[PDB]
């Protein structure tokens, strides 16, 4: 990996195009506000990037000079500023001279408020601030996940109480299925992780390493598994023999939760005929511990959960809970894995509600939609140049595009503070000095080539917890 | 990287559920027919991950006690197949013994073909061909990213051309902007270099590298850039001197092309008054080879192009080419880079059109939409076990699920050929040897740990031409 390599081709320039006698270029990063509508983010994910390409010796001769050569023909011309990296080189020993200062991660903060600031330490140095930019940009994804994952848990929160009383379970209702619908083994690693900041369920074991080489739990690691069939393991054995497929595999994990995908060629006679009649023997045997998890994988989602449960509870027992639901037998539930995101899913845990189900009796997977249907734009994470101090004088400088306030950016030098009923505000034009509203939330995270602050991965998950 | 740990969870536990006796799964990946269609796909990424993932020693006993340890946590139990990754280790010096036949990379093929299939070399190994789906399965974001950005190129090409009347410059017309907006550094590369399968201009600076070491071109580098300013280099010179940021800018790049944000407080005041009257003198002075391009970045798409267009072209001399569009004086071009992906590009060059302006005056810049905002599901990619051998007999083997029959897959031994008029046919069942459709169209690309064929990303770019 290589830094002066690791921008968008366009900052390269930019050292040329900046005020003269700029000593000082101070940016920051925002959820911007748009005036489900993702009003509070989890701040995750900076923590990895500082330490994976930000911190230590980062500048060497020959990074340099492979830079100096790809530019020169990737521009036709010289335009890289040899003589500014060769600087931070031989002064700093290729340590960054930065000082990036960010809310705590896992603090869930309402959009359009600071998440952290990145200035130059060394006034030489003014043009490196927004160098960066793209590396650090790139933080919208863990967060976008971590936030859309825990508004998926909001939800099931919610109709878990109403249909059962409690939230039992909660941390293993939505499973991360993702690994093949990503871009990459990189962002497989990266969106896992994010997801687990809210759930403990992943069939993505990238994001486990990056966890643990990273963040840090107390627990051995931070998502469990159980075993399962995919359409490969079951239409193996023949179109006429998908009921010997269902037995030896219950049979192969009798001990564990198992799930078995069901839709191979007919969820619902599988249901009906193959689980509630030939192979029933199999499952009212089970434990507690170890049920039968049936998961389709086709239709319409909610049609198809619904159609399914009305078959299990007419061939196993059905008990009415203290809320008046319906609920499968302990060793039965159900895997709805096909068509998950927070729009289905809100879906269909109401249409469960309508028919007197219980959430107790379902639980989701969720892959594309849960780590690649995703965008920088859904909570608008944005990276701009808030103040310059040029001719020794800091200015305040912004954006404000006529034709669209939402993407007016903010002023000067910038600090996050509770207000007196607990909420959050920026203050902007460094008002945070006249010290009315207590202590600045950022802190200093890194400076000039260390990380100087760390978040182990329990306290994240304790930062990002539900109110409930 | 440890390929252990590089795959969904529950396929570790597969191995356990296959038929017993079982010597051979076969497995083939196609872009599914769904019932812009995206009616055709350039394949494209494969070797990228055969080089970094798949071949040579990717097997250790330090892998395999590692996976070991993570999976006895991971699953709260042994499931973990160490005997069976002792087997290739030992065996293999650690090699994959898969073969994966593929169709050439830069193929421009049909929907719902064979593209590529996988197959175990060794009887002992048949769990492994779906072990491996996972990180195959990830080539579908370089095929997609590949076919949409060239469908674009498809729509730029037949508005240029009946603006102008040919097709000049078409390879600089839609520039990657995505870097900052996708989710990691390696989805970057991919991305980008999938782009410039179809495309020459490039900020996202690794792809140039990812190219280099994966595929290689004759030319030093695959993609270009230009100077260009940003937000930061217009705004920190204060809100009252966008006017000397201008004029610095474009003095400081006067000879070659300069593109220059243009929005940052009231983009039809700076066309027509900075631009078009306080700093003409500096515009009309620019070479052909070294124009001002000007950037909006902000308001309704087609109708900022609409107006900063009209708003130019009364400060500046306007001409009508052969085709009776007209064009801007060669030292001035427009580029929109805000708000553009495959929809608002065709609507802005049809708007354009309406107006009786050339494609000529305009490029198109595109990071989000390009890179990030793709699914696994827009082209339906998917991977499938289509035929087994379980005690010496071949069978053939799929998916048929009821409720949808879009998911029906492909049933035995896959072959892909040309048809008498020319067009592409996937022969199932072994019908291939049948030898009525001449010879197979696919290619062992990997056997046994080996690249064994592979492509240039000049070759690439031949196969993935328009007709034109
Ligand atoms: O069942 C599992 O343990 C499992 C693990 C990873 C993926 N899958 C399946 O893989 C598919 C991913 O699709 P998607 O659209 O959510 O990216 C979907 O059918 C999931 O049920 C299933
Ligand atoms: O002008 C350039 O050379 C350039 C290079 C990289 C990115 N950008 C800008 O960054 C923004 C990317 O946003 P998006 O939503 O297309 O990902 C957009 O406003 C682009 O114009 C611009
Ligand atoms: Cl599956
Ligand atoms: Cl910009």
């Amino acid at each position: 990996f290589n830094i002066l390599l690791a921008t968008d081709s366009y900052k390269v320039t930019h050292y040329k195009q900046y005020p003269p006698n700029t000593s000082k270029v101070y940016s920051y990063f925002e959820c911007r506000e748009k005036k489900v509508k993702y009003e509070e983010t989890v701040f995750y994910g900076l923590q990895y990037i500082l330490n994976k390409y930000l911190k230590g010796k980062v500048v060497t001769k020959e990074k340099i000079q492979e830079a100096k050569d790809v530019y020169k023909e990737h521009f036709q011309d010289d335009v890289f500023n040899e003589k500014g990296w060769n600087y931070i080189l031989e002064k700093y020993d290729g340590h960054l001279p930065i000082e990036i200062k960010a809310v705590p991660e896992g603090f869930v903060i309402p959009r359009g408020n600071v998440l952290f600031t990145v200035e130059n330490t060394d006034p030489e140095c003014y043009w490196l601030t927004n160098w960066i930019e793209t590396i650090l940009v790139q933080s919208w994804y863990p967060i976008t996940v971590a936030t859309n994952s825990r508004e998926q848990k909001k939800i099931l929160a919610k109709y878990l109480l109403e249909t059962s009383g409690n939230l039992d379970g909660l941390e293993y209702k939505l499973h991360d299925f993702g690994y093949r619908g990503v871009s990459s083994q990189e962002t497989a690693g990266i969106g896992a992780s994010a997801h687990l900041v809210n759930f403990k369920g992943t069939d993505t074991v990238a994001g486990l390493a990056l966890i643990k080489k990273y963040y840090g739990t107390k627990d051995p690691v931070p998502g469990y598994s159980v075993p399962a069939a995919e359409h490969s393991t079951i239409t193996a054995w023949g179109k006429d023999h998908e009921k010997d497929a269902f037995e030896h595999i219950v049979t192969q994990f009798s001990s564990v939760p198992v799930s078995v995908v069901s839709d191979s060629y007919d969820i619902y006679n599988a249901c009906e005929k193959i689980w509630g009649e030939d192979l029933r023997h199999l499952i009212v045997s089970r434990s507690t511990q170890a049920p039968l998890i049936i998961r389709p994988d086709s239709g319409n989602p909610l049609d198809t959960v619904l159609k399914v449960l009305e078959i299990l509870g007419k061939k196993f027992p059905v008990t009415e809970n203290s809320k008046g639901y319906k609920l499968l037998p302990p060793y039965l539930r159900v895997i709805q894995g096909d068509g998950v995101d927070i729009n289905t899913l809100q879906e269909i845990v109401e249409g469960m509600k309508q028919k007197m189900w219980s959430i107790e009796n379902i639980a989701f997977g969720s892959g594309g939609g849960l780590l690649q249907k995703l965008t920088r734009d859904l909570l608008n994470c944005s990276f701009k140049c808030s103040y310059v101090v040029t001719n020794g004088l800091g200015i305040n400088v912004f954006k404000d595009p006529v034709a669209d306030p939402n993407k007016r950016s903010k002023k000067g030098r910038l600090s996050l503070h509770r207000t007196p009923a607990g909420n959050f505000v920026t203050l902007e034009e460094g008002k945070g000095d006249l010290e009315e509203y207590g202590q600045d939330l950022l802190h200093t995270v890194f400076k000039n080539g260390k990380v100087t602050k760390s978040y182990s991965f329990d306290e994240i998950r304790k930062n990002a917890q539900l109110n409930i």
